[PDB]
C-alpha cells in the first residue's frame, strides 16, 4: 500500500462517508444510525476550526476511498473537558481514523494507513505531537497506536465513555519509525 490523501468534499464524499459510519465495524464513531444530513453536520463541524490544518481528509490507493481521517483541535474536544488531565502544548492535533466498509484488504493495510496519517500530521499540517481519546474498550485502536510509538498516558472519564488518552510525539514518531518509514 501506498496512500494519498486530499481534503474532504461534502458533496462528492457524503454518500460513501455514509455509508461507512453505518457498518457495525464502525461502531464506535457512534453514527450507524445517522441520516446523510447527520454526517454532513459531522463533516462540516470537523471542518469548522479557524486553523486551516484542521479538517477531514479522505485516504486513497489505485483510485479508490481506502479511509477517511479527522485532524482536530483538542481545545475544541473531550479532551479540553476541565479535569481531563490533558495538558495541552502548542503544535497538538488530535486525531480520529475511520476505515473503509470494504472488507478486500492486502497485508499491513491499517499500518500504512496509520503510517501515512501521522506523517501527515507531521509534515504537512505541522503537529508537534499527535493526541488520541479513544474508548478503553476499543482494542484493535489501541494496538494500532502502539505501531506508530503512541504511549499511553492514562484513562479519563467522560459522561458514558471511558477513554485512553495517548501521545506521540513528532520526537518519539522520528525515533521509533524513522520518521515513518517503518512500524515502531
Amino acid at each position: 500500500y501506498h496512500f494519498q490523501s486530499r481534503r474532504i468534499d461534502v458533496d462528492r464524499d457524503l454518500e460513501s462517508v455514509h455509508r461507512w459510519l453505518g457498518h457495525p465495524k464502525s461502531h464506535y464513531w457512534d453514527m450507524l444510525n445517522s441520516s446523510l444530513a447527520d454526517v454532513e453536520k459531522l463533516i462540516r463541524d470537523a471542518g469548522a476550526d479557524p486553523d486551516p490544518r484542521f479538517g477531514m481528509r479522505i485516504g486513497y490507493f489505485e483510485g479508490e476511498r481506502q479511509f477517511l481521517f479527522e485532524l482536530y483541535n483538542p481545545l475544541t474536544s473531550d479532551l479540553a473537558r476541565p479535569g481531563t488531565g490533558y495538558v495541552y502544548e502548542t503544535g497538538d492535533i488530535g486525531m480520529h481514523l475511520l476505515v473503509s466498509s470494504s472488507e478486500r484488504r492486502l497485508p499491513g493495510f491499517t499500518g500504512a494507513v496509520m503510517l501515512h496519517i501521522m506523517r501527515t500530521a507531521f509534515f504537512e499540517a505541522g503537529a508537534r505531537r499527535v493526541v488520541v481519546e479513544p474508548d478503553v474498550r476499543n482494542a484493535d485502536v489501541q494496538r494500532l497506536n502502539a505501531a506508530v510509538g503512541f504511549r499511553v498516558a492514562g484513562d479519563f472519564p467522560v459522561p458514558g465513555k471511558t477513554a485512553r488518552l495517548s501521545y506521540c510525539t513528532r520526537e518519539d514518531f522520528a525515533r521509533a519509525t524513522d520518521n515513518g518509514r517503518t512500524l515502531a
